[PDB]
């Protein structure tokens, strides 16, 4: 059997209770969140731009799987706005001058009726990258300012941005406008910005990278302005029973001279928008057994507890989620005394059916992967590898196995190894597991 998380508790009845979004009158029919996650199935073609990203028959079988899962509210990964604006290749892409209706349109409402067709919410993560896409797909990227995202660790450079004139605002907001008609008409519960992890919207949010001078940088209200442009076009346009929601990362307003005056601001501008939620990230609430050394997270960890206790008892209105290291049931039920519901990312790539089993009381915590949780290059990767295995309707494999470790990170040399040598930049995705002992999903 697995290994799991141990949990303080083993009362999960109030993670069952429904939460009535306030201003598009839905519900989320329970507490948990699935977290975006990238998860690079869509069609991708590096010399061909109207090719790529198209929803696969792989990518709406992982969310059929999600949506037998017993989660309230589901999150696809960043769906991009433009052929040549990807946070990766593989990124499914609404493209701001598609018609809603054909191949494209038909993927993505497959997708949406799967994931709802047992009762959760799907909502469409929608991002822009600004200038952290990588120079090989865009070589004139766009921000608030003309900040390059300088030496990448990873093997992925990217090119220095222009500031965004009024004309590539206007491009942007449409873009949005244009995916939120979109993921409506193709059955989608709702909206999600992605204001976080320094893509576009994060980089007007965030001083470092919005040096504008105009009504677009400056004070706080200002570098929200495009946020506000585009939930005023959006609701021009959507119906209003459309759930928005936004995800906002405690990094873009770290150092930055963030106070109650700040917090307050943001409130304000999440609630008169009429946001249904706010996904609030960048630390954890539920903290790992000093697994590993610390001294490289401690001011971000510090600040995202500021920043949650500053945001989330201000809000009534707009409901509020935290994601980011939730692995117990005695956790995930304390954070209720704070937010209104809790976001599980890796957890629920490893574990689909996770939330389902929470709530029927078969596990309180779970699997815990023989992973350090501090070690985010690789808990990334092998949360991709497991929904390419979902995709292909194949049971996660149990990484709490020490026999199952070998091979997969064998298999990550070799993906490793084959992204490397992709000089024609054709090969996309996760890794690709070689072992011939994986099953059908549901074992
Ligand atoms: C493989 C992977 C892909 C992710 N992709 C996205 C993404 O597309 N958009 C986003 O906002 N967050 C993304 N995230 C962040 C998660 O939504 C979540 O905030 C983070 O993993 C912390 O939650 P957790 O501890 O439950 O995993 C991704 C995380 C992983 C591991």
């Amino acid at each position: 059997p697995s290994a799991r998380y141990e949990s303080s508790s083993s009362d999960a009845s109030a993670l069952g209770k429904p939460l009535k979004f306030e201003f598009s009158g839905q519900s989320a029919p329970n507490r948990f969140l699935k977290g975006a996650m990238t998860e690079r199935m869509s069609s991708w073609d590096p010399e061909n731009l109207e090719a790529r990203g198209v929803p696969s028959k792989n990518l709406i079988n992982l969310y059929r799987r999600w949506g037998e899962g017993g989660i309230g509210l589901i999150l696809t990964g960043n769906i991009m706005i433009e052929y040549d604006q990807l946070e990766a290749a593989g990124n499914p892409i609404i493209p701001r001058d598609s018609d809603f209706s054909g191949e494209r349109f038909e993927a993505f409402k497959e997708l949406a009726t799967e994931a709802k067709k047992h009762g959760s919410l799907i909502v469409g993560q929608v991002s822009h990258p600004g200038r952290q896409v990588e120079s090989k797909i865009q070589k004139n990227p766009v921000s608030a300012s003309d900040v390059q995202l300088k030496g990448e660790v990873m093997g992925m450079t990217f090119a220095k941005p222009r500031a965004a004139t009024d004309e590539d605002i206007a491009n942007i907001i449409q873009g949005f406008v244009h995916a939120a008609q979109y993921l409506e008409k193709a059955g989608y519960s709702g909206i999600e910005l992605h204001g976080a992890h320094g893509y576009l919207l994060a980089q007007f949010l965030s001083p470092t990278t919005n040096k504008r001078t105009d009504k677009y940088g400056g004070s706080i209200e200002n570098r929200a302005r495009i946020i506000v442009e585009i939930t005023d076009a959006i609701r021009k346009r959507v119906s209003s029973s459309f759930v928005v929601g936004i995800k906002l990362n405690s990094v873009e307003f770290q150092d930055n001279g963030f106070n109650p005056d700040e917090a307050r601001q943001i409130c304000k501008i999440l609630e008169e928008n009429k946001f249904d939620f706010v996904e609030l990230s960048g630390g954890t609430y539920e903290k790992n057994a000093f697994v590993h050394q610390r001294e490289t997270t401690k001011k971000r960890e510090g600040f995202f507890l500021e920043f949650a206790e500053s945001i989330a008892p201000v809000l009534s209105k707009t409901k509020t989620y935290i994601t980011g290291g939730f692995k117990s049931v005695g956790a995930m039920v304390a954070a209720l005394d704070v937010v209104d519901g809790v976001g599980l990312a890796r957890p629920l790539a490893q574990e689909p059916r996770l939330c389902k089993d929470i709530l029927e009381g078969t596990v309180t915590g779970a699997i815990k992967q023989r992973i350090d949780e501090n070690n985010f290059i690789l808990t990334n990767i092998a949360a991709g590898t497991q929904m390419r295995l979902v995709g292909k309707d194949q049971e996660p494999i149990d990484l709490s196995q020490e026999e199952n470790m070998g091979p997969f990170l064998q298999d990550v040399g070799t993906w490793t190894e084959k992204m490397a040598n992709n000089t024609n930049q054709r090969e996309y995705g996760y890794v690709d597991i070689t072992s011939a002992q994986v099953v059908p999903y549901g074992t």
